[PDB]
């Protein structure tokens, strides 16, 4: 066997491993994480009128028949298959506009026990599952559970563009489907071959200055809890709060939507001790490496893990150190934040191992609770995944803006949360009104209380 230059992946049909995201592969590989809410399971049910129950099913063994990127299914093998084959649809009605009122009850509350108990068929790689319910007044509602790597922010944003497009009857430019992740893999692992020189040392430069992920305090040991409880507590607040410390921020010189997410997601793992502490923010980075890629969405989820100089301090030092450092990460755009915390767990300095995920997209959709649903409105859902151990996701709906922050109930009592939550609420109110707050310590608003001056 000759010493010749390694070749790119010819594995174009043929079942292939996951992406370098260590967090997916070992979800998908490791299913039973407790903490984690078991497994990556999410439902995403839109109430509204898309079309009907015939015209929803024949439009799934269509896509199907064809080959979108989004294709995939997972194998507990530990690789990936996209099969170009229409595997089934599996539409199952419900009968509520024609049926009681309690059969309604009897649907909504069958669903939520099968849900959390629902044997999925990735024992064999290709899985699913549509709950379509038929509401009273023409209404329905598309009620589609998935726990495996179909599912993604950037295949969600892939899907709901062609799924508008086929219920109105709209045809598209057509897209070019020969790019699956076998395409993406390809050359990444091709371009891995000098550049991971780069890639380990860069994120190993972080791997040496970050300390012991976040010690904040579980209830009892994940090892002994089997059953978890879901809270994902929803808040509606005044746009002109929100928008207010937004536009101080952007007024400021550092970016609206993640000084607001970060106030909150910092300070309320902070108070375990970290004044360095790595932040997980999900960023929105397409590279069109190739013309077709820059069309569909495949590539476009990558996660950032900005480390905190202090907190307690005055807003200058807070900002200036998050914006400079997120300077020195948008150059580590060129591979996941996932290879970094990757070389923290080889270093073994994680206590917990999971940092704080956060996501803020203002400037949504002012009409739909959620902008990426443009034919229903989907209900607040789970994202305890055995990756994301703390949930802050943020939302827009009339200027006004929908936090959702999903938590284990076992573990993380609600007084702890509100007391650094009181934190946060006295903070962007101080801040967003007076410039008063900018030269005032933060210490002064989490670790003091009982008014607090």
């Amino acid at each position: 066997m000759p010493d010749e230059s390694s070749w790119p992946n010819m594995t174009e049909s043929t079942p292939f491993p996951l992406t370098p995201v260590q967090h997916a592969y070992l979800t998908g590989r490791m299913p039973g994480q407790t903490l984690g809410g078991v497994g990556c399971h999410l439902y995403q049910e839109f109430e509204g009128h898309c079309l009907t129950a015939s015209q929803l099913e024949q439009a799934i063994t269509t896509l199907l028949q064809r080959h979108p990127m989004l294709h995939i299914a997972f194998r507990p093998d530990g690789q990936q298959v996209w099969l170009p084959q229409p595997y089934w649809n599996g539409v199952t009605v419900h009968d509520l506009r024609h049926n009681d009122a309690e059969s309604r009850q009897a649907y909504l509350d069958a669903l939520r026990q099968r849900l959390s108990h629902r044997l999925l068929r990735v024992e064999i790689g290709e899985t699913f599952d549509f709950q379509l319910t038929l509401l009273p007044d023409n209404r329905h509602r598309l009620h589609v559970n998935i726990d495996l790597l179909i599912m993604d922010a950037s295949s969600f944003t892939l899907f709901f563009d062609e799924l508008n497009a086929l219920l109105a009857g709209e045809s598209l430019p057509a897209i070019d489907t020969r790019y699956d992740f076998r395409s993406y893999l390809l050359h990444q692992q091709k371009i891995n071959q000098p550049l991971r020189d780069d890639a380990r040392a860069y994120w190993l430069a972080k791997a040496s200055t970050l300390p012991p992920a976040p010690v904040l305090p579980l209830a009892c040991e994940p090892a002994t809890l089997r059953e978890v409880r879901n809270t994902r507590r929803r808040m509606i607040v005044p746009a002109t709060r929100w928008h207010a410390f937004s536009n101080r921020a952007g007024e400021y010189g550092v970016t609206p939507t993640m000084a607001l997410a970060t106030c909150f997601s910092a300070v309320l793992a902070r108070w375990g001790g970290l004044t360095r502490l790595l932040l997980n923010i999900t960023l929105f980075d397409r590279q069109p490496l190739h013309p077709a890629v820059g069309a569909m969405l495949a590539d476009f989820t990558n996660i950032l893990l900005l480390d905190t100089a202090c907190d307690g301090d005055t807003v200058s030092n807070l900002a200036r150190k998050n914006q400079l450092t997120f300077t020195e990460d948008w150059e580590h755009r060129h591979w996941s934040g996932v290879e970094l915390l990757r070389e923290l767990k080889r270093q073994q300095r994680y206590p917990h191992g999971a940092p704080v995920v956060f996501t803020s997209n203002l400037g949504r959709s002012l009409y739909s609770s959620r902008a990426e649903s443009p034919l229903g409105e989907p209900e607040w859902g789970i994202s305890q995944t055995p990756q994301v151990w703390i949930d802050h996701l943020a939302f827009e709906h009339h200027g006004e803006v929908w936090l959702q922050w999903d938590s284990n109930d076992a573990l993380f009592p609600p007084a702890l949360v509100e007391t650094l939550f009181d934190a946060y609420c006295q903070l962007i109110n101080q801040l967003c009104d007076d410039e008063s707050a900018w030269q005032k310590p933060f210490a002064d608003m989490l670790e003091h209380h009982h008014h607090h001056h």
